[PDB]
């Protein structure tokens, strides 16, 4: 059977990360050959930059019409500006079909939508004086870098509005974790231990998968294919349950980008506020199916959300030590990856 995924994105500068590129990325994850209540986009913005989050709103509103086209006419790959890019043959058709009539006006869409980004970066560009501001009339809450509030918005999903046919959309989930001075953020490694806590709140998939901003599913297939191992030239694979034991695999591995594992292996254990102090988030941890319990409102969720991301929420925890993504500059060689712990079963499937 599928068990749900939630997907991580980590993005930090706009002006290294190009907004169409990180945007064809979440494209082609919205519109993956998968039940769209189990696959979730979390992308984590370090630079709580304005530019990023709408273009992340413009990203999921264009979604709202690509992937019911990907869908039904099987494209590949679904990041658009790679599909558009390769050569269509017109020629073999008498008349202009149902599928070329789609294709034309997708195509307008989305070089529409590219120029509504590319508007987007000159505005961004060149600040005002008083800091952004937002649709609302209210300030972004990030003009201070270094200094601002935590940051979550979900689109698309259950309550986000449907695609052209009327069907729902996977979620997309912008979190830009609090930053205060004299807190230490610890870069990606950080805003990785923050996604797994929110992907707990909000989903709390069994399965969590990395990709780099710039790393499109190539193939829609990709979580049907790992699912296929998962659940009971080639791609790296690995499966242990672990007891007891000088025979086996010995001690930790450590998973990178690229590579949907299981999300209980990070929980591996030795109170529970090595954890944080955070009871929903340490709950999510003993569910062995995932989900979330069934009545918690979206906003008492937000809530809990906005808690695990708080800048102090790790002090006095193991996390960033013993759990999640391990922090550096001393003796451990992670901040490469995850670290799944021996104690139970870890199971690993990287795409190619
Ligand atoms: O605060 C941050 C910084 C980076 N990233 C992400 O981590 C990855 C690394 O990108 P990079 O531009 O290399 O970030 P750096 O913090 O600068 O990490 C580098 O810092 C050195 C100087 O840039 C480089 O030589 C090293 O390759 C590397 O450790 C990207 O996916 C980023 O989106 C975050 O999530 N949050
Ligand atoms: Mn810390
Ligand atoms: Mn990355």
């Amino acid at each position: 059977q599928l068990a749900a995924v939630d997907i991580f994105v980590s993005t930090v500068d706009p002006l290294k990360e190009p907004p169409l590129v990180t945007a064809n990325t979440v494209l082609s994850i919205l519109a993956v050959d998968y039940p769209v209540d189990k696959v979730s986009c979390y992308v984590s913005d370090d630079g709580a930059a304005m530019l990023s989050f709408e273009s992340l709103a413009e990203t999921s509103e264009f979604a709202r019409k690509w992937v019911p086209f990907c869908k039904k006419y099987s494209i590949e790959p679904r990041a658009p500006e790679w599909y558009f890019a390769a050569k269509i043959d017109y020629l073999k058709d008498k008349v202009q079909t149902s599928f070329v009539k789609d294709r034309r006006a997708m195509k307008r869409e989305y070089e529409e939508f590219k120029i509504r980004i590319n508007a987007l970066v000159s505005k961004a560009l060149k600040c005002p004086e008083e800091g952004w501001v937002m649709q609302d009339g209210t300030p972004w809450p990030g003009n201070n870098t270094r200094d601002h509030p935590g940051m979550i918005q979900v689109f698309l999903g259950q309550n986000g509005g449907l695609d052209a046919e009327g069907n729902e959309l996977p979620r997309l989930v912008y979190v830009s974790r609090e930053k205060r001075p004299g807190f230490q953020h610890h870069k990606k490694a950080g805003a990785m231990n923050a996604l797994v806590r929110v992907s707990a709140v909000l989903t709390n998939g069994p399965f969590i998968l990395n990709l780099d901003c710039d790393h499109y599913i190539n193939n829609s297939k990709a979580l049907r294919e790992a699912m296929c191992f998962l659940m009971d030239n080639r791609n790296t694979v690995f499966f242990d349950i672990n007891l007891r034991g000088l025979d086996g695999i010995q001690g930790p591995v450590y998973v990178g980008t690229g590579c949907v594992f299981n999300r209980t292996a990070l929980y591996g254990y030795e109170l529970e506020k090595r954890f944080g102090q955070s009871a929903v988030f340490v709950a999510s941890t003993l569910m062995e199916n995932g989900g979330v319990p069934p009545s918690a409102t979206p906003e008492n969720l937000l809530k809990e959300a906005i808690h695990v991301i708080s800048c102090g929420y790790e002090d006095k925890s193991d996390w960033g030590m013993e759990i999640g993504w391990i922090y550096g500059s001393v003796t451990e060689d992670i901040l490469t990856g995850f670290k799944m712990h021996a104690r139970g079963w870890r199971s690993i499937y990287c795409m190619p």
